[PDB]
């Protein structure tokens, strides 16, 4: 009750939000898949739809505070709206990516942050070979829409994409799905934009 | 008019937002379905949708009151975004979940909530043998998305879903619906979440 | 004009909105329906739309002004959002309902308040047989969601539906449109809920 | 030199809102369709999809002010939001009206308003004989949700609708677009009710 | 960190927004257009569906600053709805336009301002012919929904949309794509509206 409140209002109201990083204070954004279904294949637009959820994690010394001082209370949970959040997009999404879950992130006292969105995307892929043996292969990148390699930086703490509650009866099976950091220096703008490319391939079951 | 319009302020105002359970001050939500329609199912995505209602139940502390101090109320309805409400999300969604009900919740004098949205769910769920006779079994589990079993903490009072007021000319027929309180592990998470998982086995007419 | 500038202001700024009906100062509601147009009907989900619209009246004394502090003002027009409205609801839609109409409520000195939301609902409902002469029958019941009746007290004027504004050219002829008001009990509850419940008989024309 | 930002203080921010027409104070909207395009016909509904353009301008003694007090400006454009707009709806859409673009409106120093959003509409409309050379015929009633025609009064400017930037290539060609202003008044009401009947007769192309 | 958060309420909290542009004050945005995919053709409502990027530059005093004073901060990432945005539009659109990527803008210290939203987009054209040789060609016009040529003007970089990343297995192929400045008048307004057509001739592959 009443220390995590005093804690809550000293860090969102005695203080502005994190501004976003700039290049004297880069970041670095630890995300993550676990790919939780493969819902619709449709041939005819070439669009297929993931639901998936995604990790993410970052620490900021703005949001940091010494247990001791609040009721030895050393993490806590809060609306995201509280927080910033970095905006990591699907780069080839062909909808509004669609929210599955509560939008609530856990800090913890040392400044770091864990929020785990469930999202379904439709993305652009070709699902043509689907029903083969050898089954069909799809990406798509994930990454900040605005922020540089030299603001934003991604990382990854394995290649594997979490396969642990892939739905067991869908009507697709998984072969492989694996999540890279990959750097893209582009058209518009000089600085390299960093993501992280999700492949999957899989076939009918 | 007049009384309840100044508990709703000392309640609301005097003090700041309860910011929810935590380890010291863990919490047990009451589940329980209403389950109303299988409105449909689609076997080329494997999911199947659901209009239930779901009542829950909780008591906080800082929601108490004596009846005698404002004019015998023993209880008030309130928009539910007055209130601390639990996160309860369905686990395997492939949509986001669309409410029916308004979002109102009724607390009562000792500090105790109950609030029962309506919801219509799609989820993962493959119909193959719904057209049968034994027809097909379904699952989706229901718990809080970010905190642990020691923090939020579920129960039902029955293992036994509500069908009493199913739907009696859906195109899909119930054989049973059991809802059983479980506990989860996840590798995001050092802590056991727990859910209460329903399972429904139904058929088509 | 500042003559009904004053009047809003007074009424909306000088403190609170309702708090809502309990059940020491209860409320009536009085309810009617417009039939305006069924239409929709699937035949593989079970489901029916109605575009309808919802005649509500409710008296409450928090809205009630002399139009000598006034100008002789007998009434105005304000978005409802501005008021406090019922949670009446369909108890069996398959969907959030849509709103058709602007938001907007016409009040009056005595403190009554006429709204009136048009709407598509989809509700469930079996259509088969409805290109038979016999036509075919559903019901849907409307009733506030978390209101009992000590709370809120449903009326109608009639028990037959309007359909004077219905849509002539409908794929669906009107055989009989019917609201009664019945009170009923719930699982939940120990208190008697009061709904009205719609009886549309209706075949393709 | 971007000093209209005083012009915008002076008007929204000196006095809350103007808060509608009243009968002493009653006001005149002028509208006018550009129609676009018949994008769909469900026969099986009974629903036309149109995609129009719908001016409106109404004139407002509280929104004008002198150029020469304000760095010679003649005209602003703002948002819709913050300045009151006219309920006039479609009276039998079955469909939220869907808005293609932006809530921006444009303000002349004499109070005048001008605002033209684009929707797709989907009324009420028997296509019966549209697979013919004579093709068929249909309507929609715009009017004000809840304002009388001494509160507001519609008129055109004229009454043939623009069709000359209609799609060349729509799978419907329009015959004639009609809007006329029709005026009704009834014995028990010292109120005139006032709508546009947009009148499109057209067939398959 | 330290220096960004007083650069930003330097431009936004003292002062308000920029209040739009004037005959007075005029700007000039630039537009360009990345196509990714043609993601579906629908030849029963002759609608078309494109996934683009629009990338929108303009330079505005007001956003302008020494970057000495603010810890040689050369440029910085700021959400949408803190800047002033111009109002740019599919003139034949056929469903809201739905956005891919997060409303945020970069901002450099030469008050100039780069905003790329992604977007799914749907609009009038008739696809016969797509499954040709030959192919099809679609048109459509990108403009200031409300902003005269006299205030907001347009300008291209190239007349070539590009294709650099343009879907590699879509199921059309881009056999052209040109984007040109146009002035438009229209039957509302004494003054020239301009536009930046945007011209696909494509074919199933």
């Amino acid at each position: 009750q009443a220390n995590l409140m005093r804690l809550k209002s000293d860090l969102f109201n005695r203080s502005p939000m994190y501004p976003g990083p700039t290049k004297d204070d880069p970041l670095t954004v630890t995300l993550g898949f676990t790919l939780q279904d493969i819902v619709k294949v449709d041939s005819s637009t070439n669009e297929v739809d993931l639901v998936y959820y995604e990790q993410q994690r970052w620490k900021l010394n703005s949001l940091m505070w010494d247990p001791n001082e609040y009721g030895n209370i050393t993490d806590f949970r809060t609306s995201a709206a509280d927080i910033w959040t970095p905006d990591i997009t699907a780069y080839s999404s062909t909808r509004p990516v669609q929210v599955l879950s509560p939008q609530i992130a856990v800090v913890t006292h040392d400044g770091s942050v864990m929020f785990i969105p469930a999202q379904r995307l439709s993305f652009m892929c070709d699902p043509t070979g689907v029903d083969s043996e050898e089954g069909v292969t799809c990406a798509v990148k994930f990454g900040s829409w605005v922020y540089s390699g030299f603001e934003i930086d991604l990382k990854t703490d394995t290649d594997q994409v979490d396969l642990s509650s892939y739905y067991a009866s869908s009507k697709y099976e998984i072969l492989s799905a694996t999540q890279t950091r990959q750097v893209q220096h582009y058209s518009c703008c000089p600085e390299p934009y960093i993501d992280v490319n999700l492949v999957v391939k899989f076939r009918e079951r």
